[PDB]
């Protein structure tokens, strides 16, 4: 169970770095 | 633990997530 | 200047949230 | 096994991250 969290805390938070790159991209 | 090390890893990169997206949003209202 | 205060509300949340996560963390380690 | 590759998985993400602020640094000069 521990382990099992922290894989989906880490999946989550791919998904933020991606939306953060095309927010860039709007920006630049 | 390497469990208690990973939380706190974790922790300092939502952090730095954060700081990036204040940064994003300062830029966009100019 | 709608969405970019909005933008800015969000951005603000996420650093207390990220915060709040290093100093559980910590607690744990306590 | 399951720590090796959730440590790899971490180290990845802050190169990931570091490349950004680097991008940021770029459009707050410009
Ligand atoms: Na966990
Ligand atoms: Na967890
Ligand atoms: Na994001
Ligand atoms: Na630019
Ligand atoms: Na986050
Ligand atoms: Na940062
Ligand atoms: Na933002
Ligand atoms: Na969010
Ligand atoms: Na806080
Ligand atoms: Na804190
Ligand atoms: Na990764
Ligand atoms: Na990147």
């Amino acid at each position: 169970g521990e382990i099992a969290a922290i894989k989906q805390e880490i999946a989550a938070i791919k998904k933020e770095i991606a939306a953060i790159k095309w927010e860039i991209a709007a920006i630049k």
